[PDB]
């Protein structure tokens, strides 16, 4: 079909953060979350 018919991007709602893959952005958060 296409090279990109597509494009679904992952964003944070906590900065508003673009991201290629899912797990790119779930690893992200973790700077988010608190109380470690
Ligand atoms: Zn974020």
């Amino acid at each position: 079909g296409s090279s990109g018919s597509s494009g679904k991007i992952f964003t944070c709602e906590y900065c508003n953060k673009v991201f290629k893959f899912k797990h790119s952005l779930q690893a992200h958060l973790r700077i988010h979350t608190n109380e470690k």
